[PDB]
């Protein structure tokens, strides 16, 4: 299983972070989070990063500039993005709407855009310093709800890194906020899809990192040595079959000790809500399907145990399709589980973004849980060899025993 290491390294450097309110009188109210979007497993950030080229046209225009006039004109519409998160009794979050405004970032690197490479793909060298952790926060509550790290690059390129608080949006969320961030940027008046909170629809009242690559060979290897009966399986379901069961080993739990895997579904393509959802709705709209086993019998038993957990679970949350918002999409039931761990599919353009500079070059995710948190990205190394890559961030002991794990059994999957 092929480490891939970013030998690539730069100084950066960014002024003082700032803060950025919407550049009009907005609604100051509490605007109430969803069940969805307040459940214990999304109160957590994320972090998007999109690259961006040289434009010769667009000289004598500073892109940190650019953003952060667009972000005070857009606020204007997505206001409750400049607010404050707050925890009322019985645990329900609110948005004070306050104007507060969302954290920026304006920096510098002694780096050119093309120096990441062509194709660019993960992992990305010095990501720590293109999307700076600003002290306190990292904060659920009381805290900016959304960061931007504008780096601009020597070739005259630059860099649009994003820390959102995950129980504001998802990912599909901030993307239609990003394209209404590049329409104003491009002078539009409004979004063209005006946004709308109707949040109360879904209201019911000693580590290392690391990426690793695996190809699409090893994957259907393995999916040959899967029992028939389960080989319809999704390239997805295999690899986190594969990642659940020899992390457990790797961790080595107690017998008893019930192991989870967890991992977020977009529905929007998937249901059909009958009363529709609102046509600019952004908050959390993630299905979540959960597998769990005992560690005794994930560890003893072979991958089509877990292949079978992971693939049955993938359809707990697809099997009702036609109702409500708030029949066919529910939080999950309990507190977190103890022992989880999270995967998510990325295998996934995310573009039509245009600030003035042309649409992204690369558009993906960057860089609490004290399982194993990954997501799968696509890779294409030099060869021309197009795969998975899965970026890893474990103690260095569980680290190794899981990739040792993983290297039995591709070796498995080989001498069969």
């Amino acid at each position: 299983m092929e480490e891939i290491n970013t030998r690539l390294t730069f100084t950066v450097r960014r002024c003082a972070p700032e803060l950025i309110v919407p550049a009009e009188p907005t609604p100051r109210e509490l605007k109430p989070l969803s069940d969805i979007d307040d459940q214990e497993i999304l109160r957590c950030h994320q972090k998007a990063i999109q690259f961006f080229r040289a434009d010769p046209k667009m000289r004598h225009k500073n892109p940190a500039s650019v953003i952060r006039e667009a972000l005070a004109k857009l606020l204007v519409f997505y206001y409750p993005f400049a607010g404050r998160i707050k925890e009322s009794p019985v645990g329900k979050l609110m948005v004070d709407c306050t104007g507060e405004g969302v954290l920026f970032i304006e920096a510098e690197a002694d780096v050119t855009l093309s120096q990441f490479g062509d194709p660019l793909q993960p992992p990305f060298p010095c990501i720590d310093e293109l999307l700076y952790d600003v002290p306190g926060s990292s904060a659920i509550l009381d805290a900016p709800i959304i960061l931007y790290q504008v780096t601009r690059l020597s070739c005259g390129g630059f860099i649009l890194a994003v820390r959102y608080n995950h129980a504001m949006t998802d990912a599909a969320g901030l993307l239609q906020f990003m394209s209404a961030l590049g329409e104003i940027a491009g002078g539009a008046t409004s979004p063209s899809i005006m946004p709308v909170w109707k949040r109360e629809l879904l209201c019911s009242s000693e580590t290392t990192q690391k990426s690793f690559f695996l190809t699409t060979t090893e994957i259907s290897a393995f999916r040959r040595y899967v029992p028939t009966h389960l080989q319809s399986c999704t390239t997805f379901e295999l690899l986190t079959a594969c990642i659940w069961r020899c992390h457990t080993i790797a961790l080595q739990p107690d017998p008893e000790e019930e192991m989870n895997m967890i991992w977020p579904v977009n529905v929007r393509n998937k249901f059909k809500f009958d009363p529709p959802l609102p046509a600019g709705y952004y908050g959390n709209l993630l299905a979540f399907s959960v597998a769990m086993s005992s560690a005794r019998d994930l560890c003893s038993k072979p991958l089509g145990y877990a292949l079978e957990l992971v693939m049955k679970a993938n359809h707990d949350v697809t099997k009702k399709k036609i109702g409500s918002v708030s029949d066919l999409l529910k939080p999950i039931k309990g507190p977190l589980p103890v022992r989880h761990d999270i995967v998510s599919d990325l295998i996934h353009g995310h573009y039509s973004m245009e600030f003035g500079w042309g649409k992204a070059t690369y558009t993906g995710p960057a860089t609490n849980n004290p399982g194993l948190t990954t997501y799968y990205v696509p890779y294409t190394n030099n060869k021309g060899e197009s795969g998975v890559v899965v970026p890893l961030l474990l103690r260095s002991a569980v680290m190794t025993r899981f990739v040792n794990e993983i290297n039995n059994m591709l070796a498995q999957v080989q001498n069969n």
